[PDB]
């Protein structure tokens, strides 16, 4: 019921208790750890990943009902042997995912350290999962602008929470892409893309969203729900934004559009966004002196947006396009 080595991982059916030793996944290796219902992994040792040619995740724990205790130690992925300033968008492979998250209970304490590319994929569940305490630590990715889509979360699931979280990376601290009910609570991000819903694609549907008591930090967006310019059959529906401090953003304070890849034009009509509410505590945001407070680009929108509690400060007006949603109230224009 120790994990030494990746082989290990393989013997573990029928452990109720899983001490995850410190080790090195080797090249051409994957570490996989698929727990009986109801144990508590606890981490005891640093695992480092060996520089690889194999797709991600790297990394992968599946089980219901896990309690993960990570005693504040390290997935080291090893991203600055890969990092090449394009990301997963060219140039070198980036192993990514690097560590994937599937199923239920709660995950606490660890960190991920250098992930080549995007960092930690949640999902699908079976149950409630918790993410609590997890640093993605990715501020290397910042020397010579090398780090590159080194999202800290990336949430296609259910009935996820990510709370007292750290992201210092290089793209969306948190891209939530599908799922019901998901709640980002008191996280810390800097240095990447904000905290983003998107983009939506063609099937897709993102609902019943909390984003709330988080703070963002010298990044390009401050919150955005992105969708697909071409994405049908698609849907974001249900967000509150409450209590969340924002500053140092250098493009948009808040980017809500249906234009993706593009932040406005042609927006399209098949990825309806309803439902959008800045309420709640204040969330305050303040945008850098080139930036854009608020731009809302709807191609479908709909309800009564209110926004009574988000004050944007600084940087130049945005533009609206609410289609037929009609907001409401705060500090922005
Ligand atoms: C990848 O680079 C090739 C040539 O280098 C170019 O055709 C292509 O558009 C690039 N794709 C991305 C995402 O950059
Ligand atoms: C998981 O989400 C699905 C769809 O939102 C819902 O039917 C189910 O009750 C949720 N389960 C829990 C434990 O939250
Ligand atoms: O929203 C998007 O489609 C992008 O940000 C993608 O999300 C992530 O998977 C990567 O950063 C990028 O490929
Ligand atoms: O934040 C975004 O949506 C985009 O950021 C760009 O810098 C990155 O190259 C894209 O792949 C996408 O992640
Ligand atoms: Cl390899």
């Amino acid at each position: 019921c120790t994990v030494k080595s990746v082989d290990d991982a393989k013997d573990i059916a029928g452990c109720s208790a899983v001490t995850l030793n410190g080790f090195t996944v080797p090249a051409g290796n994957t570490l996989v750890l698929n727990p009986d219902k109801g144990a508590t992994v606890t981490m005891a040792g640093d695992i480092t990943f060996a520089k690889t040619t194999l797709d991600g995740p790297l990394f992968t724990i599946d089980g219901t009902g896990i309690n993960f205790v990570g005693a504040d130690h390290i997935f080291d992925g090893n991203g600055a042997l890969y990092w090449d300033g394009k990301g997963t968008n060219n140039g070198t492979h980036k192993p990514h995912p690097f560590l994937k998250i599937k199923g239920s209970g709660t995950y606490k304490k660890f960190e991920v350290l250098n992930s080549p590319a995007q960092a930690i994929s949640v999902g699908p569940t079976d149950a409630h999962l918790t993410l609590d305490g997890i640093t993605v630590d990715d501020f290397a990715g910042d020397t010579k602008n090398l780090g590159h889509n080194t999202d800290g979360f990336d949430v296609s699931a259910n009935n996820v929470t990510i709370q007292n979280c750290i992201v210092k990376n290089q793209d969306d601290c948190i891209a939530i892409n599908d799922g019901n009910n998901i709640r980002f609570e008191n996280n810390q991000c800097s240095g990447g893309h904000g905290i983003s819903i998107g983009s939506i694609a063609t099937g897709k549907h993102v609902s019943n969203v909390v984003i709330k008591g988080n703070t963002v930090t010298r990044s390009m967006y401050g919150v955005r729900i992105k969708a697909q310019r071409t994405a049908t059959s698609a849907s974001v529906s249900g967000v509150t934004y409450d209590a969340n401090t924002i500053s140092g953003i250098a493009k948009y304070g808040v980017l809500i559009s249906q234009s993706y890849p593009d932040d406005v034009g042609n927006p399209g009509t098949g990825a309806p966004f309803s439902d959008v509410n800045f309420t709640g505590g204040a969330t305050t945001i303040k945008v850098n002196n080139a930036a854009t407070r608020v731009t809302v680009e709807c191609g479908n929108c709909s309800g009564n947006w209110n926004w009574s509690q988000l004050t944007v400060t600084g940087g130049k007006a945005g533009t609206i396009k609410s289609d037929k949603a009609k907001i409401t109230g705060g500090q922005y224009l």
